[PDB]
């Protein structure tokens, strides 16, 4: 199994991933496994949509690159990150 | 921000991802992020080329989809989170 917290971090970064890229092949995979670690999980869907919201803000950050977006790096750094212990801690 | 393990694991799942998917956008985008993660202060050469037949591996498993998505993402995750991964990082400690 996956902790609660553990299940929130993976929805954490396959909505990330999700967001992140425009392959649909991309988006539609990561799309499919945050589906299923939020059904698995134990967060409330508001505590959900608040890690969405901080995943966002984060591929919203500039990383300088390879000319690449950097999109896995921001995603890692999401999953990495104390505001993302913060809402688990809101929440937990 | 990272220890040299935390750095392995970045770059099993950026290595998993490239692997995993088709579409060169996301290939490009997560190789070049295991490129980033590759450092040898810590983890030899071999110690990532394990760690990447391991994703290979974990890409290999079938998985159950309600969805009918391949569940790549699952698979890099499982991965991440796996006792071969750690027997890996135990090893070339």
């Amino acid at each position: 199994t996956y902790t609660p917290e553990e299940y929130l971090k993976n929805y954490a970064l396959s909505v990330c991933i999700a967001e992140g890229y425009s392959a649909k092949e991309v988006k539609n995979d990561a799309a499919a496994a945050a589906r299923g670690y939020t059904e698995f999980g134990d967060y409330s869907l508001e505590a959900h949509t608040a890690v969405r919201a901080l995943a966002k803000e984060f591929l919203a950050k500039p990383y300088d690159s390879s000319g690449e977006p950097m999109t896995m790096a921001k995603c890692i750094d999401l999953v990495h990150s104390q505001e993302l212990q913060a809402i688990i801690k809101k929440y937990q």
